[PDB]
């Protein structure tokens, strides 16, 4: 809505910038500190800035809006030596297009989005069990035997009871049929009984592409033709499979396991055989359903047959499969032990299927340049538990990432806050820019600040949030991380997290960039200095900081002391950019003088903690 990034370019580059239409901030060794703060506070859009900054720490430079652009890998700082966020290929200096330069920034910037979420996401696994509004991306880093991952993901094209299909969606090529198969089924299995595993090149490329969940799985791969393979989590079976009893003899029942069953079996002039194998794969699983959480049965669709039968939970198309391939995969959710509570997915049963409706499935969805997004949906629908963050009641600590503020959730803001009252970590779109690739809606910052801040709940904009996590847990959030402060600052972020002792006014807390310009506007647009300060911070809706801590610091802390307040900074590894009970309550009062109604309790809640300090 206001917040910018300082687009810090290194020297060898400076001259192009000059030709832009964005402003250019110029340094110069001295400045002082409160020089930067008053300067930077001058820009309302992103800016380009260069010149010596050797003097300053990183957190200082992030608190400030800095993104690092050079042709060199990294730049010197006071703190340490930072990996350049945006490296230009020199050819693309150099050259000297102001634009293809600019476009170059944009993209890697957009790429940076994922470092931010990752930083947060990555705190959350360190602190959380439940996980709401989730997707492939979280599945990706979960330990399924710990985390429990929730959400309502968009549902892939499905056969069962049960039609609706399609409608069609746009897509993109992926890994080949059979690798892409593996890809979406392996999440939380532990033991895979892959039958008709072939020559293994499949599984082998999977291992070449997904080494973690390959190794955190024990494979029995059943097949006469299957080659010897060392891999000591890979047990090779040269048996052929007619009976379930060729799987029993390869199972530890004296110990608990999510077991997965995969049936990819076909032989060598009708193929009402092709059929019985499919059926027999199923028939085998069924009997065993009680050992396996699930099955993925191969399921060629007949020609000769018009409607027919099988045991299934689901039937669906499969990514990257040639468009003439009329072979759906069949899913079977089963009873039998598992880490993901798939109960939602109906206990795999006898399903009457209409070849034509299936045909139309393949026709719509197959194509060896069409899979990506299907595969995802398959992957999420299968492994995430279909639960709704807002409505869910949580015995265990919970994370609530980037889903609260979705446009489905409009009107349910109450429930939103109540969630950010009890979340380990969650976040909300505050950004008032006009505003693309992202489909959320914004909580008024003022409201966020006031509803959000509790003894136990810290309430910072994305950047602050980031900053904080560095400071406090430097190895969940490396200092040298790369991200976009400005993007970080479209977020409100909230953490089950005590105020520091001492309430040292660190940068994660105090940045208040542009508060000067922000105050003038206030007075020239909708009219009416520590009181003045806090009124503006709110009346503006340009900032999200944690009031409570801010309070506890302002009073219980400053003054305090020229000496014994730095000292307790030192000490608290903290840093800054800017070097009485009543004015605040007047602040408060005045504020809601302008807005009973559109707020605020609470307000009250706050006030009534000043003159009840
Ligand atoms: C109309 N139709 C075409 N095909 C495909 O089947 C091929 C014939 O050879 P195939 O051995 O039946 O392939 P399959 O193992 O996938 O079933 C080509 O005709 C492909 O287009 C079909 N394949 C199946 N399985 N079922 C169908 O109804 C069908
Ligand atoms: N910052 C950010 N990170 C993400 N990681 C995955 N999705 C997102 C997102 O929308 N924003
Ligand atoms: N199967 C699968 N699909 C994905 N789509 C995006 N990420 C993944 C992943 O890890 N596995």
């Amino acid at each position: 809505p206001e917040p910018h990034a300082v687009l810090y370019v290194t020297n060898e580059l400076s001259h192009i910038v000059k030709d832009g239409f964005l402003p250019i901030w110029k340094l110069t060794g001295d400045e002082s500190l409160n020089d930067l703060w008053l300067e930077n506070g001058k820009y309302a859009t992103d800016v380009y800035a260069y010149g010596d900054v050797s003097k300053w720490t990183i957190r200082q430079l992030r608190g400030h809006g800095f993104i690092f652009i050079s042709t060199h890998k990294n730049v010197q700082l006071a703190d340490i030596i930072k990996t350049v966020d945006v490296r230009i290929p020199r050819e693309v200096a150099r050259s000297h297009d102001m634009k293809a330069f600019e476009n170059e920034i944009g993209r890697r910037r957009i790429r940076m989005r994922k470092g931010f979420g990752d930083a947060l996401r990555n705190y959350a696994f360190k602190m959380a069990i439940e996980f709401h509004g989730s997707e492939a991306e979280t599945l990706n880093d979960a330990n399924p035997r710990l985390h429990k991952i929730y959400g309502m993901p968009e549902i892939p094209p499905l056969y069962m009871e049960y039609a609706e299909i399609g409608t069609r969606f746009d897509d993109e090529p992926t890994d080949e049929k059979l690798v892409s198969m593996l890809d979406y089924i392996v999440y939380s299995a532990e033991e895979v009984h892959y039958i008709g595993c072939g020559d293994l090149r499949t599984l082998m490329q999977f291992k070449k592409r997904s080494p973690g969940r390959f190794r955190r799985v024990l494979w029995h791969v059943y097949d006469p033709i299957a080659p010897e393979c060392s891999d000591p989590n890979v047990i090779v079976h040269n048996i052929m499979v007619d009976s379930k009893k060729d799987i029993l003899k390869h199972m530890n029942f004296l110990k608990r396991v999510e077991r997965l069953f995969i049936w990819d079996v076909s032989s060598d002039e009708w193929e009402t055989t092709r059929f019985a194998e499919d059926r027999l794969g199923e028939e085998i699983a069924y009997e065993m359903g009680g050992a396996f959480s699930s099955a993925l049965i191969k399921h060629r669709i007949p020609n000769s047959k018009d409607e027919y039968h099988c045991i299934s939970t689901y039937l669906f198309p499969q990514p990257g499969a040639d468009a003439d391939m009329y072979e759906l995969r069949n899913f079977m959710r089963l009873r039998g032990y598992s880490h993901v509570d798939r109960h939602m997915h109906p206990d795999a049963s006898v399903t009457k299927v209409v070849s034509r409706d299936v045909r139309k499935m393949v026709e719509l969805y197959h194509g060896r340049d069409r899979g990506r997004f299907l595969k995802k949906r398959l992957f999420e629908h299968l492994h995430i538990v279909r639960k709704n963050g807002l409505l869910h009641e949580s015995d265990e600590p919970r994370a609530d990432l980037f889903y609260l503020t979705n446009r489905c959730n409009m009107g349910l803001e109450p429930s939103i806050y109540e969630v950010m009252k009890k979340s380990v970590i969650a976040t909300a779109w505050v950004g008032r820019a006009p505003l693309y690739d992202y489909d959320d809606f914004a909580l008024p910052r003022s409201t966020v600040m006031l509803n959000g801040s509790y003894r136990d709940i810290r309430i910072l904009d994305g950047n602050g949030a980031i900053l904080f996590l560095m400071w406090r847990y430097p190895d969940i959030v490396k200092k040298d991380l790369t991200y976009d402060p400005a993007w970080a600052m479209n977020f409100a972020v909230s953490l089950k997290e005590p105020i520091p002792d001492p309430p040292v006014p660190d940068i994660s807390l105090c940045r208040f960039i542009g508060l000067r310009v922000e105050s003038s506007v206030l007075r020239v647009r909708n009219p009416t200095d520590l009181s003045g300060h806090l009124y503006v911070t709110l009346m503006s809706g340009a900032y999200v900081t944690d009031l409570f801590w801010w309070f506890k610091m302002i009073l219980d802390w400053s003054a305090q002391n020229r000496e014994q307040k730095l000292r307790d900074l030192k000490r608290s590894a903290a840093e800054v950019i800017e070097w009485v009970r009543n004015d605040l309550i007047a602040a408060l009062r005045e504020y809601k003088r302008k807005m009973g109604m559109r707020e605020g309790a609470s307000i009250d809640s706050w006030l009534e903690l000043l003159r009840h300090l």
